[PDB]
């Protein structure tokens, strides 16, 4: 319970906690503290361990599925800084593969039909034809195969913009937003609803692609055309996503070890910002729940503020903070709108699980559903199947990301462990945003709180920070299954989790019971280049980062290229993954692959093949 | 006429100028005989969300008369006779009553539609026991071969038949009514209040594919897929009976707070005058007012207002501005000051536009199209417009056919001849079609706005004699893409381009320094998902001691004129002690407001149709 501290930083998402590591590794700022909202560190970072009784067997004594509501993967190419972070962490023996699609077998749903990523292939793509009444000029043609179009469209119009790198990473993208125009202007005055129009496409054609996405704020939100074309285009061919065998948590859970949870304040609001005159100190008014449930309002004082806060936290301290009025009109409206610059983008994942996965080949007739996301124009957008953690499993996984052609007998060992998945237990992820999140978020208040009443039959040990969907979110997740996987056979979830990635601005829903909004996008017309400069130090020694204004949106990696700048703008401290590459004389990513390519070979050789 | 110098002390301090505030004014000054208060308004123009277009246009087939007149409407349009009866007495109490004339709302099945791709006639989609909708949506079987629009009829009978409690069967379905009914009917266990349409019809089993086909032939989808309750969104949709026969104002809806502006005095009212917070000293007991003017020549003047009672007639985004910059929000309960928050987040947001393109000609006519012509009423699609108005220039005549029209009955042989030929020549003068949509289609047009040039016919002083100012052009982008959906939508090819055009995005910021004037409240509001509306108004009416607050935003009637009416008769009943006007009305007059309105109109409509149409033996002519 501290009263001063040389530096305050507030939140224990990634952003506070990266910033807490790096001050007191490499600038030795062992004066320090993290006032964090809630009654959890980790942010929009929460993972789930869930562990099941074997009803089938003995020999495991539980089995656990590891289930993500937040954060689920990352990439090895374009994030040197969170491979840096992984790899002088030593999280790196836990990187398992995130596979994206089963072969063509994944499903999809459109306008009252399923069918699946084969059978859409088939006939020159002829069913979408069928579902959408589109123009002769968009038959024929793979839906996702016109994002490309349009982007190679965007580059021949724009000679100017001859940045072709390997990886197209946060600087290309920001450089092609903001240098790239359509007609005269530049990406971020465009939506991509706006631009898809303009050129020339049918307005069938262009829901199918919100759709077949599984997100649409790309197309209907306020997000610009130039940060839509970074989620879109973070997709190239043979992409292979990783995540950790544990779930995403194990990176702030190795965060707070390192920082030392007696310098991490949990269920701790800070409410205003003064900035004191003759002290030269900036005062920070809070508001803490202690152990016993009872509210205490208190101060400490900083030489320096780190906010790691995402949008409307920043604009909640704004309106509630006393320093906004201690300073200049003008720049006090710079400032807001500054902060309205980024986009809200609501997510929500929905959670069920099961006893076994009955959305194999076994229990439905038609061909296994195994990774990926299901995509569909139902309320659900995606649908993401979680498997139990096997470590056979994760090693066939890990042969079949260089799967090249396996033997005949690799072949059916693969066959073999994907099959031996179906029975154990599983669970199944709505995952969707803008336009889905009112059906859902909603639909999560009608009914009671849905309990499977043998769910001890099943369970052995529930956590607390799960959240059950309402009987009426189960209800309708189970009539959208049976669509989506086309089957009769759906069976009850042994358990349900749900969260709603949306912001408030009402007082009291239980303060850990509602959360941030999911994501933020650049704004049509927000200039980024201006406003990153503007909210790494908005005013002197207070400095800002996150996600939400960072060059890598929707990413972990956002949030820590964004603390690099307040860091360096701050504390002259380099960012991360050039630290790295300058002490080893070899990057970040070049590192973790070719320590993952050593531990994937352990497995490989332990499990499949030589 | 209005100008600006400002008082330091007033009884009643009213904040805006939009039909709750200049409402709130008159009935002081007339039934109070308060006769020191004074009207703080943001803008430069009185009537807030109520912005007619009068727009002038050269005769050029005859010198007979001088310029055409062709009244668009960018905000407030239409009223009823029946379910508005304090705005049925505010137009007789301010002789308004001689300007109504008949709002039209179909073509006889001429009337396009357009979805999934598809371009087609109201006659079309009804061949074949509605075979068409079958074939565009993936329907399942038991929501086939139905009106799209009787499926909304059928479930609100369901939801009646499930609650035999709710025993209310009024021959007029009013505000009273639809509170009533949003916060006691229930659907399995829980309020209307607790449920969206989206989730209700999913709930009853219908398919996505249905519910998409609702959302979008209803024009507006945000009854689906937005955050108002299943109750209101109701209210909304069966606000349209059996025969639907709306009315609107002759010169326009601006008639009506300009009217008001004559009553009220113009020295009352000071523009460009925003209220920036509101604090309350103690010793002096009175509210003061921190404001903010822009004078005749743009340059500042930061001053105080002091009030005993202080009336905010301002929607949902006003007042939160205020409360987050004001001091009277400190210094209270903090569970008290969450209350009026959380209070205030209880009406959803309602965005909505309309994009007006007028041509010097209506092309949509039989003779240049070589197809039944479209009249009036919405053209609806799926397409980003939504739904699609004609609007003509004024005319008297085509005023006391339509008059005649609405009685339909059955005209002779020498009648029906002349009302075809009012009805042809209608396309033949300067005409306007307007875009009109909410919800999931604003981020469209919004951002479209701001694509291109600003649209600007070179050619437009040989047809336009007088334009106004608050006329803010649409980008040419806009124009561009209207003009596509309009080939669309009317199926034709030939789409020539507009003389002229305005938009008028009514979506709230809270960034400043938008271009001018572009500060824009939101369209309308409606009751949020899980909001108990009765106690919400009884919170708002009076927030603070001596301090009110009414307007549609928080309404009984939301969406509407008569519900920012409604909201402030609650003000002034809780604070000054006055019966709501449609009561006082009916106790000095012994008939009602709606009763009265009906006999005055069927007395001018019996004018016109004998000076035009028939006269009554023989046809008449001109
Ligand atoms: C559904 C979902 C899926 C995602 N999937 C991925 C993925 O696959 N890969 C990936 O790389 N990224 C993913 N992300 C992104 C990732 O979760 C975040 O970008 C990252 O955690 C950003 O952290 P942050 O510190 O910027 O913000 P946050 O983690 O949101 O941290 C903000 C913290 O500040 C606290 N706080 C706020 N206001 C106050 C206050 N006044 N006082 C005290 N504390 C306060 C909050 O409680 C919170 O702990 C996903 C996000 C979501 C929502
Ligand atoms: C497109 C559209 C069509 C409509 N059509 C119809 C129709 O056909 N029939 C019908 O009955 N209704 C219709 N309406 C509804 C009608 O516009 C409103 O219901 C009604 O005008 C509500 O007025 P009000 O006084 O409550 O608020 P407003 O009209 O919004 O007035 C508020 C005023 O307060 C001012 N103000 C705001 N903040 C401040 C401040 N801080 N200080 C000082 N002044 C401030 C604003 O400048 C504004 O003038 C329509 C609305 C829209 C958007
Ligand atoms: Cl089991
Ligand atoms: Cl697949
Ligand atoms: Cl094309
Ligand atoms: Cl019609
Ligand atoms: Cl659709
Ligand atoms: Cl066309
Ligand atoms: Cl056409
Ligand atoms: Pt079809």
């Amino acid at each position: 319970l501290p009263s001063q501290v040389k530096v305050a930083i507030v939140g224990a998402g990634m952003s506070g906690l990266y910033s807490a590591w790096r001050l007191q590794q490499e600038a030795n700022c062992q004066d320090l503290a993290i006032f964090e909202r809630s009654d959890r560190t980790g942010g929009r970072l929460d993972s789930d361990l869930i562990e099941f009784k074997n009803l089938r067997s003995d020999e495991p004594k539980t089995i656990t599925v590891k289930e993500e509501q937040g954060g689920m993967r990352f990439l090895f190419d374009g994030m040197d800084d969170l491979m840096a972070l992984f790899l002088k962490l030593n999280l790196q023996d836990d990187i398992v593969p995130f596979p994206m699609n089963s072969g063509g077998n994944n499903r999809l749903f459109f306008r009252g039909e399923s069918f699946s990523v084969s059978d859409a292939q088939q006939d020159d793509y002829a069913i979408w034809s069928h579902l959408y009444n589109l123009d002769q000029s968009e038959q024929g043609v793979n839906p996702k195969d016109i994002v490309n179009v349009v982007f190679n469209r965007i580059l021949e119009a724009n000679p100017q913009f001859q940045q072709r790198p390997k990886v197209r990473g946060p600087q290309f993208w920001q450089d092609f937003r903001l240098e790239c125009q359509w007609k005269g202007q530049g990406l971020n005055q465009w939506t991509l609803w706006d631009l898809y129009t303009d050129m020339g496409y049918s307005q069938e054609c262009i829901t199918m692609l919100y759709r077949v996405l599984g997100f649409n704020g790309t197309f209907l939100s306020q997000m610009n055309a130039g940060v839509a074309y970074q989620l879109l285009e973070d997709f190239p061919a043979g992409v292979k996503f990783k995540t950790f065998k544990d779930g995403f948590s194990t990176l702030p859970n190795k965060l707070v070890e390192e920082v030392g949870t007696n310098n991490i304040h949990l269920q701790t609001t800070i409410e205003e910002i003064d900035f004191n005159e003759e002290s030269g100190l900036y005062e920070l008014s809070y508001a803490h729940i202690d152990a016993h449930g009872k509210i205490h309002k208190g101060l400490v004082k900083a030489e320096k503020v780190i906010l790691g806060l995402p949008r409307l936290a920043l604009e909640k301290l704004f309106v509630r903070s006393n320093v906004i009025n201690r300073l200049d009109q003008d720049r006090s409206e710079l400032l807001w709108n500054t902060l309205q610059s980024a986009s809200n983008q609501p997510l929500l994942k929905i959670n069920l699980y099961y006893d076994s996965a009955w959305w194999g080949r076994g229990t439905t007739g038609r061909p296994a559903v195994e990774f990926g996301p299901n995509f569909a124009d139902l309320p659900t957008g995606s649908v993401y199947p979680f498997y139990a953690v096997n470590e056979e499993l994760a090693a066939a996984l890990m042969y079949e990301e260089r799967t090249t052609h396996p033997s005949d007998a690799v072949e059916a060992k693969l066959e073999r462990i994907g099959n031996d998945k179906y029975e154990r237990p599983a669970a199944l992820t709505i995952y969707c945003d803008y336009l889905n999140i009112n059906f859902w978020s909603n639909l999560q208040n009608i009914g009671e709180t849905y309990h499977n009443p043998k769910q001890d039959h099943y369970v052995e040990n529930v956590p607390d920070d799960i959240y059950p969907a309402s009987t009426a979110v189960v209800e309708q997740a189970t009539r959208f299954f049976k669509d989506i996987f086309n089957t009769h056979y759906v069976p009850a979830p042994v358990l349900t989790s749900a969260r709603i990635w949306e912001g408030s601005v009402k007082f009291d829903i239980p303060a850990n019971r509602q959360f941030g909004y999911g994501v933020h996008q650049w704004a049509v017309g927000a200039n980024d280049k201006e406003v990153m400069a503007t909210l790494s130090e908005p005013l002197p020694n207070l400095f800002t980062c996150g996600e939400a204004f960072s060059d890598y949106q929707g990413w972990v990696e956002g949030a820590l290229r964004s603390t690099d700048l307040a860091l360096e703008k701050g504390f002259g401290l380099k960012p991360l993954s050039q630290a790295y590459f300058e002490s080893t004389h070899i990057s970040s990513s070049d590192a973790i692959k070719a320590v993952y390519e050593e531990n994937s070979s352990k497995l490989i050789n332990q499990y499949i093949e030589t």
